[PDB]
């Protein structure tokens, strides 16, 4: 299919470099009416915008023991990566929280094509920023993700009480829901329907 520059956009984006931060000390810094996390002289780390409801569970300036999942944005003035906050696993574990299955639905030929598989959870609190970019990612290296046309496609996170996270296949995902967190271990079963 002879798609367009949104979804090689699209594709560039999620296939793109991410970065894992963990247990890091990030300094609360406003400027210009917009929030952003900084880190240290020593850290030269890309800078994250924060949002209100980040501010809601952090603390006056100083912020030990975050986990950040870090992807660099393109340039204002400065690069900078929005939200993917969390706090630190409490708990300790011999390895993973949980490993919901991925079951990864394909229209192709007259048919579907059904691949199931395990996604390895490692934290307490992981937030939608993380699972959108990483999901995507697996999709577009193993799938074909965006090759074809979107339309449809659709990533949906189930959880044990039966709520959902819907990621549309066709946009990428608007910078407030970065910043959303759900519970690790309350993940039930993912599904991805794409082309
Ligand atoms: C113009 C625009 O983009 N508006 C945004 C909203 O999206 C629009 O409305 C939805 C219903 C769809 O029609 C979109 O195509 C349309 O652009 C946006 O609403 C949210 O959209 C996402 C997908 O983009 C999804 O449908 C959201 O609904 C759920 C979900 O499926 O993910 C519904 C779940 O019940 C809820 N889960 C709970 C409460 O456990 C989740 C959950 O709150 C979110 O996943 C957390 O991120 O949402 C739908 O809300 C809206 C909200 O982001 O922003 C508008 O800019
Ligand atoms: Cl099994």
């Amino acid at each position: 299919e002879n798609v367009t520059k949104d979804i090689f956009d699209l594709r560039d984006y999620y296939s793109g470099a991410s970065k894992e931060l963990k247990n890091v000390t990030g300094y609360r810094y406003s400027k210009g009416g917009k929030h952003y996390l900084i880190f240290d002289a020593h850290q030269a780390f890309t800078r994250i915008q924060i949002f209100g409801k980040d501010i809601e569970r952090l603390k006056a300036r100083k912020n030990p023991g975050l986990d950040i999942f870090v992807v660099k944005e393109a340039e204002n003035r400065t690069v900078f990566s929005y939200g993917g906050v969390t706090k630190k696993n409490q708990g300790a574990y011999y390895d993973y929280l949980n490993a919901p299955k991925f079951v990864i639905k394909k229209e192709v030929d007259a048919g579907v094509y059904t691949h199931v598989k395990r996604h390895y959870i490692y934290k307490e609190e992981v937030s939608l920023k993380e699972l959108d970019f990483k999901l995507r990612q697996y999709l577009i290296q193993n799938f074909d993700l965006y090759k074809k046309f979107p339309k449809d496609s659709k990533i949906k996170v189930i959880m044990k009480d039966g709520g959902y996270y819907t990621f549309e296949l066709n946009k990428k995902l608007q910078p407030h829901r970065m910043s959303d967190v759900i519970d690790g271990r309350n993940i039930e079963k993912m599904e991805a329907n794409i082309r």
